């Protein structure tokens, strides 16, 4: 029970450590988890004029936050959606950064642009170096993608206490793209063809594919329906809807995406993965 938050960098630590041992998970996980809810405390104080969030959450690092980090693959990356324009997040993070939130300060390297076929604006990557009281605490990769179609007309609000469990009480409140929009855009990443050199290696996309059919449960897949439409449109590359294939490198980068989630009822064999995910291709296609 700590009364207070922690004094220093090497306090905080020891806190994650006996966290992580309470939890049962492994401390380089709570560590880098604590430092993406960091970021996104940072991001989600961007706000337009009306007060509606610039940036929603997406990817492994949206998975993590609402499956908790027992029922989630591990992220390195905390990927993002502008809402507006990305060449004034840039500034607008690094103000928030030096601001700070609840000890925690930040500094962000350049943005760099990236090339991807189907978006014309190109998302960015930098880099948040993250400090506590002064103390340098961890690197944070973060890219940030354009919105498409309607995938940030709404989003999703989660929360994590990890913080809360080291005695860093603020509430927790990051704003989501919703799983309509993950899931159209996952699919459209794990079915698309690579151009001659590149080679695709998302099958860790067929994990993520399972988890989030887990969570929209018995929901009409109506407007998951219109979401596959429109990113598959927009991207104006492969057509919906798509064949799941598997590649022959890809077995074991499933395994790998595998670690940690025994417990989950998850397909074994990239296979198995391949034919879950496409019955829940057809099923997403006859929700009219």
């Amino acid at each position: 029970p700590y009364s207070s938050p922690p004094t220093n960098l090497r306090s905080l630590r020891d806190r994650l450590t006996q966290v992580a041992e309470r939890q049962g998970v492994v401390f380089g996980r709570l560590q880098r988890h604590v430092a993406m809810i960091v970021v996104a405390q940072f991001a989600a104080t961007l706000t337009d004029d009306t007060g509606a969030p610039l940036l929603l959450v997406k990817g492994g690092s949206s998975l993590e936050l609402r499956r908790g980090i027992p029922d989630s693959r591990t992220s390195k990356d905390f990927d993002t959606v502008a809402r507006r324009d990305i060449e004034l997040i840039h500034e607008q993070l690094a103000d928030a950064g030096e601001t700070g939130w609840e000890g925690f300060t930040a500094i962000f390297t350049a943005p760099e642009e990236i090339d991807v076929p189907g978006m014309p604006v190109k998302p960015r990557r930098f880099t948040a170096k993250l400090s506590y009281r002064g103390r340098a605490f961890a690197t944070v990769p973060i890219e940030v993608s354009s919105v498409e179609a309607g995938n940030a007309d709404q989003f999703d609000t989660l929360t994590s206490d990890a913080l809360g469990l080291v005695g860093v009480p603020a509430a927790v409140a990051v704003p989501c793209m919703t799983i309509p929009w993950q899931i159209a855009q996952k699919l459209h990443a794990v079915t698309a063809v690579l151009e001659e050199p590149k080679v695709n290696d998302r099958a860790h996309d067929l994990v993520d594919l399972q988890l989030l059919e887990g969570l929209l449960l018995d929901a009409d897949l109506m407007p998951t329906r219109s979401a596959c439409i429109a990113i598959f449109e927009a991207r104006a590359q492969h057509p919906w809807p798509p064949r799941v294939a598997t590649l022959p490198h890809w077995p074991l980068i499933y395994a790998g995406a595998l670690e940690g989630l025994d417990h989950l009822e998850l397909a074994r064999t990239v296979d198995a993965a391949a034919q879950a995910v496409q019955r829940f291709v057809a099923r997403i296609d006859r929700a009219t």
